[PDB]
């Protein structure tokens, strides 16, 4: 009856007592798991706040290193155009060089021949000069260039003036013997001639012969 | 009395059962929800540690770059400074080759004229020669230098000696005849005289005239 | 005795409602507490998700320049040894100007030489060759080349040819009187000579002296 619910009552009663101590043991096992939890919450909270702040300072290094590099890139471009045009330069200068030492190598040359070409023709002027000077010098002090009388120069010719009495005789100059006056050329020159049995000569001189009037005398 | 308070116990009792299995289920359901966080929780620390060591990685290869990329900069700076100054050198050395260019047109120019003026001057030389060696050798050959008595050369002058008995009548060679010793210049030349009548020439002898009685 | 359980039962009761609503606090309290962890949790997956994207393309990025670093410092290297090669060649060739520009100096100077000495025996040549024409010309005007008889000229000697009665005493011109013909040079001339007691001049004609008959 009575006695029976309140044994019923008794038996729910220690029950609910045993429960309730069960599920207040499960509560603060979840209250300590809730705060370990909520210590975990600001640790990763500090630390993912501290990584999102170091990736914003890398995303700052690397695109300031990307823009330098873009830089060096262009700057690298513009070197390697200029060291480019700096070989074709120097390649020509050195084509233009080359054919320069050519045309002075062969000035050289030219200069070295007209040197001796000239020292050649400088001695034969010399060897010239000495020569007719000498020959001319001779002519000079020993060609006849004046004359006197009976000789005359007219157009490099010489002649010789005669009077009446000389002529000339083949080659020569001879004695002219006009007529017949007892003058002749003989015996090697001028002779006087005369009758020998009416004339003698005694000391050179003309003389009448002894005999003469010895038909007069008679 | 009793019943009543029996009656109350048990509809208490009744309410704290119900309660109890809604406590429990509430429990039940929070504990997984905390298990499910604590997974959640684990998967975070190993995907943040993962991100801080990838990040500590990229700080080191961010760091060693700038250094590359430092030593680059003063290199490309070097390089910049030895082509400017290449291309300087090779635009001197331009106007240097150039202007000495100039100088060889010039010399090249002044050889070309002294190889035409001596080419000239021996053409000349030798014509000058081969005139005289022909004109003195002519006079060599044909010009009086010497004489044989009665003709003598003294400085370019030729003269005749002569002895007495011939002389000059003018510019002429003249038999002299001093006084009058029957010697005359005549009848064209010389000739002996005589009287008519005391004397005659007989085969070119001096004879006494016959008619002399 | 019944009544005693019934106050027993009581008691326990109040303790069972009085700790059932501190429970229900308790469970509403890590309620609220897990809702917020749930949504810290949601943010931070969100948050960390982000990052590790942030971390992929940032380890992209450095993989990517450093490629290109490295062809950039591979270019600079390349650029420095062509560089050397000119700054040799242009010293090569400043060398090789220069040696040139030496060999031109003195060229030039040949060249000067080579005009004033040129000049000098063009007008040496033009002295001799007025000198000598008048020279030459003046011998080929006034020299004897000819002569008439009895002058007559071989290998440029002069003489004179002589008949009988033409002779030289010394190196003068003399009449030839062979003999004793009456004829003599005395003086200063060539005359007749004849006796003076027989003969006589009269008028320059011989004549018998008037005394040779008596």
């Amino acid at each position: 009856g009575l006695e029976s619910r309140v044994s019923a009552l008794e038996k729910t009663s220690q029950i609910h007592s045993d429960t309730i101590l069960r599920i207040t043991q499960g509560l603060d096992d979840a209250n300590k798991r809730i705060i370990a939890l909520e210590q975990s919450r600001d640790d990763l909270v500090a630390s993912v706040s501290d990584a999102q702040l170091a990736i914003s300072r890398l995303e700052s290094s690397i695109g300031a290193l990307q823009t330098v590099v873009n830089g060096l890139d262009s700057s690298v471009t513009q070197l390697g155009a200029r060291v480019g045009q700096l070989e074709t330069g120097l390649a020509e200068l050195r084509v233009d060089h080359d054919n320069l030492v050519a045309r002075v190598d062969t000035a050289e040359r030219n200069i070295g021949s007209l040197t001796t070409e000239l020292s050649t023709l400088t001695l034969r002027v010399t060897s010239i000069q000495a020569d007719f000077e000498s020959r001319i010098s001779t002519l000079e002090r020993t060609a006849v260039t004046s004359a006197g009388a009976p000789l005359s120069i007219r157009n490099n010719r010489m002649t010789m003036g005669l009077n009446d009495g000389l002529t000339l005789s083949g080659n020569n100059l001879a004695i002219r013997l006009p007529g017949n006056t007892g003058l002749n050329i003989q015996n090697g020159g001028l002779q006087f001639r005369f009758n020998t049995d009416q004339f003698q000569i005694v000391n050179n001189n003309l003389t009448l012969k002894t005999t003469v009037f010895d038909s007069i005398n008679s």
